[PDB]
DNA sequence: TTTTTTTTTTT
């Protein structure tokens, strides 16, 4: 009854944020700016400064959502007519709907409502085009006449075609106009719900989604994301008839959140601490005794180190990690929390994996009898950490696809007469166990894990677990029933705030090596060499690889503090880990 | 609205090169020598030229390309007369077109402009002919009727019959006549992004 | 092509 445009246009021009900032003026500013056509919207904002406003985009989000469309986009037009001519229709989205539903729970109540709903993308299709106005020619003799066949209304998701020519009152054949024919992007995803949500004894479900318009390409698939938008039943072979009067739901989205400012703040302050690279390490599982050198190294490996494009080859930024480990040394818990702690990450295992499923499977589409790729393991990674866990008890023809992704940072697919590379700019965490059992200190270390040799020159570090009883016993036993007992550490950063630090350093921290570091790793390097030229009888190589690795964790070590520099200390400690691999290979000085 | 036909005309005849060579003079006869029926042109030359012309080009193609090409066969014949009987169609092509777009960034707002991809080709198949213009048979014992069914159109890309003889004013049957079929090669070929974008 | 269990030939 009451229009709700002028409360809503005075909303946007009227509305003070924390900092007393006037946020929707200024997101308002490069809508018009940069044309995005596109408008985000809190739904707190809105319930504070009116709750009758918001309460009525919830319920009839059906009909106040176009009348608010137009009067936004009257206040462009009147603050830039510049805008006419370029883009002829804003959208207006609404996100932090309260009405959260879990993807199990959805029932008939629910279609027809803005709801919202979280989980992980899994599929996603190429960009298509929807028609939602069409123009016919009918073809007879007579008529050679034009029109826009779904008069009044908007072409519905089902195809029609006009029957009776309503310039001649005639049936029989029509021809469609593609000139005149109005389009609109589409593309369809499918989402999961979260693997904490799964009841005992189920398989996860999913939900189909439709993108539209600007919401195309919003995603990848294996991103957490929460969607908006409103329910409906999906109607896809309506000419099979034969009972089957039963249907699937699918999601209509209006906004898309994928996974910022105090939360900024609070990670410069981390940072100023001197003593917050030792509190990052202390952070890495909590609950796991001992294995320092392993929780530093691990560290390392989240953050990563720099990449550099030469004139004619690439340096990868990534740092792979092998741990070979007897068995019950808590090696699979560290990677477990490591693909949680990690803001992109894929957890793998040598059984459960196969060639196809790591790097790419193709797919024939029954209906079209047409192929088409699925991303896997590895190109999902892109970007995060791989973490595969006993890499020696893999096939060896599924362990060839690694070979080019840790060198390479690529992946050569030709099948199916799809011919294409796709980046694996990823990190590699693997662990595996000894062949006897228990790791043998005097035999070498190719002979003690049964692996090639040529993927071991491939890591970057490599550690030895050896679970060898002696006086530590005590300590590590009264550790572990502190465990089962609650007990837990203090001066922890936890998981959230770790992802979020984490996150921040990979994207605004790029450290150069300055003059006085580079010398330190020349004269290490070149002493190096001058030692193992006198006698380089050991398993483990000292090829130049090593002085690659060298400068990557020199430069993680530098992101670790977000230092914009590597100085003399970040140089020593990549020594010092350095050394400790090249002689806990079971080869001296 | 201008008839830009002889300025297309008269832009060929006295085109600046790199000396004031008339480039487009020299590659006109290399095309009548070889009979090549395919004329390419720059688009930094026509703007440079008369910067009117390239505009028409770049937003009219699908009106103005006929009109420029009939000009250009008509300029091409008068050269010279041996060129008829050979070819009854020349082609222009338009290069360098500043309208450069990613092929992931392709939305529905440039569907029928004219604009230019970079990529890589991956499937290329055999060439076929394509139908441009049919010739039909009524089969209806009174009929006996030959006729082109696309009339003073081409033939679309979807494969469409008379439903009613235009001669004879009756429905029935039709059969294709291949001996009176104008053809035209077809080839379909895949182009695939490049790995750095 | 792809994962799967099966009998079979042939990689
Ligand atoms: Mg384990
Ligand atoms: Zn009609
Ligand atoms: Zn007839």
């Amino acid at each position: 009854q009451i229009d709700y445009r002028d409360v809503f246009i005075e909303f946007l021009t009227t509305f003070k944020g924390n900092n007393n900032q006037n946020k929707y003026i200024e997101r308002i500013n490069e809508l018009v700016a940069y044309r995005k056509k596109s408008l985000i919207i809190e739904f707190s904002d809105v319930l504070s400064f009116n709750e009758n406003l918001a309460y009525e985009i919830i319920n009839n989000t059906k009909i106040i959502l176009p009348i608010l469309e137009g009067a936004l986009y009257d206040h462009i037009l009147q603050l830039d007519p510049t805008y006419q001519r370029d883009i002829e229709k804003v959208h207006v989205r609404i996100v932090g709907i309260p009405r959260v539903i879990e993807l199990r729970k959805i029932r008939s109540t629910d279609i027809g409502k803005l709801i919202t709903i979280d989980g992980i993308l899994v599929k996603v299709t190429p960009v298509k085009e929807r028609i939602y106005k069409a123009t016919y020619k009918h073809i007879h003799p007579d008529c050679m006449q034009e029109f826009e066949w779904p008069e009044d209304e908007e072409m519905p998701e089902v195809l029609e075609m006009p029957t009776i020519c309503p310039k001649c009152g005639k049936p029989g054949q029509f021809r469609l106009i593609p000139e005149k024919t109005k389009l609109i992007d589409w593309q369809k995803a499918v989402i999961q719900e979260r693997p904490e949500e799964v009841p005992s004894g189920q398989l996860p479900r999913q939900l189909e989604i439709i993108l539209e318009d600007d919401l195309v390409d919003s995603a990848r698939p294996g991103d957490r994301v929460k969607v908006t938008g409103i329910l409906d039943i999906k109607q896809d072979s309506p000419v099979k008839r034969g009972s089957r009067a039963v249907f699937d739901i699918y999601m209509k989205v209006s906004s898309i959140e994928v996974s910022s400012e105090e939360d900024e703040k609070k990670i410069k302050d981390l940072a100023k601490d001197p003593w917050i690279r030792d509190r990052i390490i202390s952070s890495i599982a909590p609950s796991i005794y001992g294995h320092w050198e392993l929780k530093e190294a691990l560290a390392l490996a989240l953050f990563g180190g720099v990449p550099k494009v030469l004139e004619d080859t690439r340096i990868r930024g990534d740092i792979h990690i092998l741990i070979i480990g007897d068995p019950g040394t808590a090696k699979s818990q560290m990677l477990q929390f490591i693909s949680r702690v990690a803001p992109r990450a894929v957890y793998t295992t040598g059984k459960g994996s196969t060639a196809a499923g790591l790097t790419a499977a193709v797919v024939r589409e029954k209906g079209t009898g047409e192929y088409y790729l699925e991303a896997g393991a590895l190109v999902l990674a892109d970007g995060g950490i791989a973490v595969i866990d006993e890499i020696d008890k893999m096939r060896d023809e599924d362990r060839v696809a690694i070979h080019e992704a840790m060198e390479q940072q690529t992946v050569s697919i030709a099948k199916a007469g799809i011919v294409a590379k796709l980046n694996a700019r990823a990190a590699v965490i693997a662990a595996g166990n000894p062949k006897f059992g228990r790791y043998i200190s005097e035999r070498p270390v190719s002979d003690n894990i049964n692996l090639p040799p040529t993927i071991l020159s491939r890591f970057d570090l490599i550690f030895i677990l050896k679970d060898q009883p002696g006086e530590q016993d005590r300590e590590l036993a009264n550790y572990i029933l502190d465990v089962h007992s609650g007990k837990s550490t203090k001066n922890i950063i936890d998981i959230d705030t770790l992802r979020k630090y984490i996150a921040y350093a990979r994207k605004y921290v790029t450290p150069k090596i300055t003059s006085e570091a580079k010398n330190l790793i020349t004269d290490f390097f070149v002493e190096m060499r001058k030692k193992s030229s006198e006698t380089p009888d050991s398993p483990i190589l000292i090829t130049p690889r090593q002085l690659e690795a060298l400068i990557r964790i020199s430069e993680a070590y530098a992101k670790m503090a977000l230092k914009a520099e590597v100085t003399r200390e970040d140089a020593e400690r990549a020594i010092n880990i350095m050394r400790l691999f090249l002689e806990s290979v079971g080869v001296d000085m």
